């Protein structure tokens, strides 16, 4: 039980990037990985100011012991992007990180290149990270082998996995068709990242006290108010062991106090045992506190 996996319990958007980066630097995993579509970007501010934006690798690139990097099958992801990342971090990706691309990953020329990957035609080699890696040399560095991916999560010591979307755009939840193009919850984010499933130890889920983005009754207002339905149902499913609440700082503390107690009070009433364990109040390293200490 060695995997802490990152998730997003409402529309995303939440500032994953940052517990990310600041529980990167606080366990100093050796392993990162994730599984990611094309998105508009995680970001990670540390405390000396300097910024990730990262719409490919993981945020925790920043852990001090970082040795592999993963991107996992369900990655969708475009070459020329990871490139880019791969460069500004070159002092993070020296000669002792060795960063895997998962041989059935996806490229892009994000929705019509998983289509064309599920459609299995033989004679289209342009479509899975094994089969571009032939003409491709950029990435031919960094495509494994499927034995070798399994080899990598046997070695590591400590394994971050950082999620995708947030729990309420899955593709099953209540809002399709207007909704992403896969379930985002625990059990998808490890199948897509080829994790066994004991290899799990803890879930990080989190929020914040607006939620940005139909939705759910007892919210209005995109920006919206805080919705204890929609918590309920993110911890149903998703079962954090630990929430982080992010955006504490819009706030008065009356008003983000409140809800750390309707989140584990969310928590209690679907058999979730989840504490609010870090609060965020703005976008840097420094700005995240222990639930304990505030
Ligand atoms: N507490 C905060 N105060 C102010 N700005 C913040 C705070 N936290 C994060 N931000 C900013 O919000 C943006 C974060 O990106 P985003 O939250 O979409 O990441 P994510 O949740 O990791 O992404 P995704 O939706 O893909 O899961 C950044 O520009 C960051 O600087």
């Amino acid at each position: 039980e060695n995997v802490d996996l990152v998730i997003d319990l409402q529309f995303g958007s939440t500032g994953k990037g940052l517990i990310a980066g600041y529980l990167a630097e606080k366990n100093g995993y050796d392993t990162v990985i994730n599984a990611n579509m094309p998105n508009a970007g995680h970001t990670y501010i540390n405390a000396e100011g300097r910024k990730w934006m990262h719409k490919v690798l993981p945020n925790g690139i920043v852990s001090p012991n970082l040795k592999r990097v993963m991107l996992g099958a369900g990655s969708v992801f475009s070459i020329n992007r990871l490139m880019e990342e791969i460069e500004m971090s070159k002092d993070l990706l020296h000669d002792k990180v060795a960063i895997l691309i998962h041989p059935m990953a996806t490229v892009l020329d994000s929705m019509a290149a998983m289509v064309e990957k599920l459609q299995r035609d033989p004679t289209n080699n342009t479509i899975v990270a094994r089969d571009v890696a032939q003409y491709d040399g950029r990435i031919a560095q960094y495509v494994c082998t499927v034995e070798e991916w399994d080899m990598a999560l046997m070695a590591s010591e400590r394994i971050l996995a950082e999620g995708a979307q947030g729990f309420s755009l899955s593709l099953n939840q209540e809002f399709y068709p207007y909704c992403t193009s896969r379930d985002c919850t625990p059990a998808r984010f490890l199948a897509d990242m080829g994790i066994p499933l004991p290899m799990l130890n803890k879930v990080i889920g989190t929020a914040r006290c607006h939620p940005i983005r139909g939705h759910y009754p007892d919210q209005e207002e995109r920006v919206f108010s805080f919705s204890f339905i929609q918590m309920q149902k993110a911890m149903w499913t998703c079962q954090p062991d630990e929430v982080f609440l992010n955006f504490c700082n819009y706030l008065s503390p009356m008003g983000w106090q409140d809800i750390v107690h309707q989140i584990e009070v969310a928590a209690q009433s679907r058999y979730c045992d989840a504490e609010v364990k870090y609060l965020g109040f703005g976008p840097t390293f420094n700005d995240v506190e222990l639930r304990e200490d505030v």
